[PDB]
C-alpha cells in the first residue's frame, strides 16, 4: 500500500527519495507506481510544447507551461532550451565553430567541471558514420571530442547488463545482472522486464557511479528514468537540477534514450524508419547543448555519448528450435533469444544429464546455426560463467539467428526485424563512444575500447577513487587533456631462483629415455654461455613476466627460449621465444619421436616423469617452445627437457602441433618475426583467475602432475612490420589466446578434416586480451619496454577480434 495523498508542490524531481508509504515525486516514481496525485499535474506539465516562438518572447510568466520564455525564465532557470535562439539573437551551439576548451570555462561556484552521460540504447557504431547527414549535433560532439570508431560492449549484448556493466565497471558475472531474463536458485526467484521483483537491491552487486559519487561526498542525480516521462521533459529536469545552489547541485547525472533500440526491434539497423529516431536524438543533444550554453556551462561540463549494444538484422523465420534435436524437450527450462541458457525445469530431478543435452545438440546439423558450450568452456574473453545464474549449459547463437524451445513458443508467446545480444566481438554489436569537454581531447580519435573501462574514467572525471573494479585503470589515460590518476607497475612478489649444473643423470628415476649420447674449445664455452643467458635478450624481449604471488621458481636459459619454471606445479609459467621472419622450420628427427631428457638444473622431486604419462591412457604430453623451431640439430636437445614439457590430451596436441609448426612460422613472415610467450593456465573454478595449489581439481594419473584447463600464447610484434621485432623502436602490436585444454574437439565441427580447415578457426574464436591471461596466471608482462606505462596497459587490454 501507498498512501499517495501527498504532495508533490515544491517536490518536483526531487533528489533524496522517501520510503512507502509517503508518496513518491521522483524520475522513478511512475515504475513504483507511487507518484502523488499531483504528479503528472505540477511536474509534468505540456502546455505550449517545448520551443519558444516568436511570439513567446518576454511573455509573462504561465507557471501552467511546460517551459517558459518570459523574462525571468533565465533566474528561475526553466527556460526552453530555444529560448536564447529566438528571444535574444544567439545561435544554436551546433552553429558555432569547434573551438578548443584549453582551460574550464566554469562559473562561480562551481567546484568541479560536471559529467553528464547521454545514454543511447541500441546506438549500433555504424551509425556515427551511415546517419551523420541527419546527426549534426552528435557529428560536432564527435568530429571536435574525443572519439572511438567503436565501443566493444560486455556479453551478453543486452540492455541491462551492459547498462549496469557501464556504471560499475564490473563484468555481468561479478554485478550480478547477467541477463535481461535471470532466474537465481538461491532465491527461488525470477528477474525479468515486467514485474516488481527487478527492483529488490538483491540482484544489483557492485558498486555504481552514484553510489560511489554519494559516499565520496559527491552529490549524484538519479540515473534511471521512468519511460512515460518525455525525452524534452528529461533534459530540461537535468538543466533545472543545474541551477540548484551549490548545496545541492549534483556533479554527475544520466540521460537515457529508448531510442534507437526501440525503432531498430521494429525495423531493423537501417530500415528506412531508422532516419527520424536518430533526427530525434540528435535534437535532444541539442536541445542539451543548447540549455549548457543558455547557462554558461557548454566549456564547462563533460557530454560523455555513449551506447549500450548495437543492433542486428533478425527476423521470425531464422529461428533454430531445440524441439528438433531433443525429444525430452520438456524437462527442460531455456531462456530464449540471441543467446541460449538452459536449466532443469525440476532439481526433483536425478534423471537430468547435461550431458546428454551437449551431446544432442553438438554438430547435429549441417547447418546449424548455434553451438553448445557448457559455461566453463565458453571462450575466456566472454567472462561469462561465474555466477549462479548464468546456466551450465550455454548457447551460443549466430549472428542474425533466435533459439527457442518449441514452435509454438514464437507464434503462439512476424512482430520484429531488429535484435540484439550475440557474442561481443560481433561487428554489429559494437555500440559508440564520444568524450566532449575540458578534460577530453580535443579533435582526437582513440583505438576502440571495452565499455568496462569507462567506470574508472568517469570517477576520474569526477576526483573519486573507483570501487575495485575489471577495468585496467590508466589504461584510457590517452582519452583526457589531463590525468588523476598515474598508474604503477606491481611489485614483484616472488624472485626467481637462477639453478646451475646440480645434478647428475643417475639421480633422475623418470623412466625417459633419449637417444642423446652423440658427440671442443670453441663451441663448448659458447653453449654454456647460453646456459648463463647470453641469448636472453633476444629471446626475452620486454623483460621477463613479474610473479605477483608467492611461490618457488627457476628462471631457466637456452639457447633458443627461456622459461620461469614452477617447482609447486612442476612444470613452466611462461616460456618465452623470439622466431624472427628468416627462421625456419624443421621436423622431429626420426630418432628424436620420443625423446624427453631430464634436466640436470632442476631436482628429480622438482620434475615431471614419462613413468605417468605412460600409465594415463588418456594423457599424452607436448612441449612448451616447439622442437619444430629449434635454431640448430644441437639446440633441438633443449626443447625435449622435462621442464619444457606439459599434459596435453591427444585431442589437444592436434591443434597444439598445429599451432607451433604451421602459425608460428606463418606469423613470423606476415609480422615480420614474433616474440611468443605461452604457458598453462589453472582455472578449475571458472572465476577467471589463477587457481591455488589446494584448488587443483584434475592430475594426470598416480602423479602430481597438475593438468591445465587452458594453455595460452601471447605473440607481440613491432607495429610497425617494416621493423624486425626484436628490434622494434616504437609501438608494439599483440595477439593472444587461451586455449581451452579439452579431451576432444567437440567444439569444431569440421575436426575430422586436416588442422588446415578449423584450426585456425577454433584459435580466433578464443582470442583474448594479455590482461585476461594475466588474471589467469597472475603474472606481470612487458615489464621492460620503452615505452610509457599508460601505453602498455592500453596494449595489455587490446583483444584482435578477426572481423571485418
Ligand atoms: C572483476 O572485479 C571484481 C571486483 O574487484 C573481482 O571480484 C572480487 O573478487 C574477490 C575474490 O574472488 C572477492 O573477494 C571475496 O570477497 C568475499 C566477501 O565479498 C563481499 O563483500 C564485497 C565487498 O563489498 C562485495 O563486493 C561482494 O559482493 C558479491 O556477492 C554479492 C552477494 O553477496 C553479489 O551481490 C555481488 O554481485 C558479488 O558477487 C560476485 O562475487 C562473488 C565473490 O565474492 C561471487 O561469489 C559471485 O559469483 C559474484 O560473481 C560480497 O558481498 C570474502 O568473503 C572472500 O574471502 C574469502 O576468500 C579468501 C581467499 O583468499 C579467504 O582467505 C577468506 O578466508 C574467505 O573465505 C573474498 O575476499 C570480491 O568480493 C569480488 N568482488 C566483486 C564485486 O565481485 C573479480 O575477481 C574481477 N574479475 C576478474 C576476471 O578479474
Ligand atoms: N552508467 C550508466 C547508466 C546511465 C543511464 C541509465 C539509464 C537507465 C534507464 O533509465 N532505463 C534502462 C533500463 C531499462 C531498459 N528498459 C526496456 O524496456 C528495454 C529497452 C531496450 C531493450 N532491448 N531489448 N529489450 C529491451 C528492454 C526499461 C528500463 C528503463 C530505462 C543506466 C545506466
Ligand atoms: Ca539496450
Ligand atoms: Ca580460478
Ligand atoms: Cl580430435
Ligand atoms: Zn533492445
Amino acid at each position: 500500500w501507498t498512501a499517495t495523498s501527498g504532495s508533490c508542490k515544491g517536490r518536483c524531481f526531487e533528489l533524496q527519495e522517501v520510503g512507502p508509504p509517503d508518496c513518491r515525486c521522483d524520475n522513478l516514481c511512475k515504475s513504483y507506481s507511487s507518484c502523488c496525485h499531483d504528479f503528472d499535474e505540477l511536474c509534468l506539465k505540456t502546455a505550449r510544447g517545448w520551443e519558444c516562438t516568436k511570439d513567446r518572447c518576454g511573455e509573462v510568466r504561465n507557471e501552467e507551461n511546460a517551459c517558459h520564455c518570459s523574462e525571468d525564465c533565465l533566474s528561475r532557470g526553466d527556460c526552453c532550451t530555444n529560448y536564447q535562439v529566438v528571444c535574444k539573437g544567439e545561435s544554436h551551439w551546433v552553429d558555432d565553430d569547434c573551438e578548443e576548451i584549453k582551460v574550464p570555462e566554469c562559473p562561480a561556484g562551481f567546484v568541479r567541471p560536471p559529467l553528464i552521460i547521454f545514454s543511447v540504447d541500441g546506438f549500433r557504431a555504424s551509425y556515427m558514420k551511415k546517419g551523420s547527414k541527419v546527426m549534426p549535433n552528435i557529428e560536432k560532439l564527435r568530429s571536435c571530442g574525443t572519439h572511438a570508431p567503436y565501443m566493444r560492449p560486455v556479453y551478453p549484448t543486452k540492455t541491462f547488463p551492459n547498462l549496469y556493466t557501464l556504471a560499475t565497471g564490473l563484468y555481468p558475472e561479478s554485478h550480478g545482472i547477467v541477463g535481461n531474463s535471470m532466474y537465481d536458485p538461491v532465491f527461488d526467484a525470477s528477474f525479468h522486464l515486467r514485474g516488481r521483483e527487478k527492483f529488490n537491491h538483491r540482484w544489483w552487486g557492485g558498486q555504481p557511479l552514484w553510489i560511489t559519487a554519494t559516499k565520496q561526498g559527491v552529490r549524484a542525480g538519479t540515473f534511471f528514468w521512468s519511460v512515460s516521462i518525455p525525452h524534452e521533459r528529461r533534459i530540461l529536469t537535468i538543466l533545472q537540477w543545474l541551477s540548484l545552489p551549490d548545496n545541492e547541485r549534483p556533479s554527475v547525472y544520466a540521460f537515457y534514450s529508448e531510442q534507437p533500440d526501440f525503432s531498430g526491434h521494429k525495423y531493423g539497423p537501417f530500415g528506412p524508419e531508422m532516419t527520424n529516431p536518430l533526427r530525434e536524438i540528435d535534437k535532444t543533444v541539442g536541445q542539451l547543448m543548447d540549455g549548457l550554453k543558455q547557462l554558461r556551462l557548454h566549456r564547462c561540463v563533460n557530454v560523455i555519448f555513449v551506447g549500450d549494444h548495437g543492433m542486428e538484422d533478425v527476423t521470425c523465420d531464422r529461428t533454430e528450435f531445440l524441439s528438433n534435436y531433443l525429444t525430452n524437450v520438456d524437462d527442460i527450462t531455456l531462456v530464449p533469444g540471441t543467446l541460449g541458457r538452459i536449466r532443469a525445469k525440476s532439481i526433483n530431478n536425478s534423471k537430468y544429464d547435461p550431458k546428454t543435452i551437449i551431446a544432442a545438440l553438438t554438430c547435429k546439423k549441417p547447418d546449424q546455426h548455434f553451438k553448445p558450450y557448457m559455461k566453463q568452456h565458453l571462450p575466456k574473453r566472454l567472462h561469462y560463467a561465474n555466477n549462479r545464474r548464468i546456466e551450465d549449459i550455454h548457447l551460443l547463437v549466430d549472428r542474425r539467428w533466435h533459439v527457442a524451445r518449441k514452435p509454438l513458443d514464437v507464434y503462439k508467446k512476424c512482430f520484429f526485424q531488429g535484435d540484439h545480444g550475440f557474442d561481443n566481438k560481433v561487428n554489429s554489436m559494437q555500440t559508440v563512444f564520444v568524450g566532449y569537454g575540458p578534460t577530453f581531447k580535443y579533435r582526437t580519435k582513440v583505438p576502440p575500447f571495452e565499455n568496462i573501462e569507462l567506470y574508472n574514467v568517469m570517477c576520474d572525471l569526477l576526483g573519486l577513487k573507483p570501487a575495485p573494479n575489471n577495468g585496467t585503470h590508466g589504461s584510457l589515460n590517452h582519452l583526457l587533456r589531463t590525468n588523476t590518476f598515474r598508474p604503477t607497475m606491481p611489485d614483484e612478489v616472488s624472485r626467481p631462483n637462477y639453478p646451475g649444473i646440480m645434478y647428475l643423470q643417475s639421480e633422475f628415476d623418470l623412466g625417459c629415455t633419449c637417444d642423446d649420447k652423440v658427440e671442443n674449445k670453441l663451441e663448448e664455452l659458447n653453449k654454456r654461455l647460453h646456459t648463463k643467458g647470453s641469448t636472453k635478450e633476444r629471446h626475452l624481449l620486454y623483460g621477463r613476466p613479474a610473479v605477483l604471488y608467492r611461490t618457488s621458481y627457476d628462471i631457466l636459459y637456452h639457447t633458443d627460449f627461456e622459461s620461469g619454471y614452477s617447482e609447486i606445479f612442476l612444470m613452466p609459467l611462461w616460456t618465452s621465444y623470439t622466431i624472427s621472419k628468416q627462421a625456419e622450420v624443421s621436423s622431429i628427427p626420426e630418432h628424436l619421436t620420443n625423446c624427453v631428457r631430464p634436466d640436470v638444473r632442476v631436482s628429480p622431486g622438482f620434475s615431471q616423469n614419462c613413468l605417468a604419462y605412460k600409465n594415463d591412457k588418456q594423457m599424452s604430453y607436448g612441449f612448451l617452445f616447439p622442437p619444430y623451431l629449434s635454431s640448430s640439430p644441437e639446440a633441438k636437445y633443449d626443447a625435449f627437457l622435462v621442464t619444457n614439457m606439459v599434459p596435453m590430451y591427444p585431442a589437444f596436441k592436434r591443434v597444439w602441433a598445429y599451432f607451433q609448426r604451421v602459425l608460428v612460422k606463418k606469423y613470423a613472415s606476415e609480422r615480420n618475426g614474433v616474440n611468443v610467450i605461452s604457458g598453462p593456465i589453472f582455472d578449475y573454478n571458472y572465476d577467471g583467475l589463477r587457481d591455488t595449489e589446494d584448488e587443483i581439481k584434475q592430475y594426470v594419473e598416480g602423479s602430481s602432475i597438475p593438468v591445465p584447463t587452458h594453455y595460452y600464447s601471447i605473440i607481440t610484434s613491432c607495429l610497425d612490420f617494416t621493423q624486425p621485432a626484436d628490434k622494434c623502436d616504437g609501438p608494439l602490436s599483440v595477439s593472444s589466446f587461451i586455449l581451452p585444454h579439452r579431451p576432444d574437439n567437440d567444439e569444431s565441427c569440421n575436426s575430422s578434416e586436416d588442422e588446415s580447415k578449423w584450426v585456425e578457426e577454433l584459435m580466433k574464436m578464443h582470442t583474448a586480451r594479455v590482461r585476461d591471461i594475466e588474471h589467469l596466471t597472475g603474472l606481470d608482462f612487458y615489464r621492460k619496454t620503452s615505452r610509457s606505462y599508460s601505453e602498455i596497459l592500453t596494449l595489455k587490454t587490446y583483444l584482435h577480434t578477426y572481423e571485418s
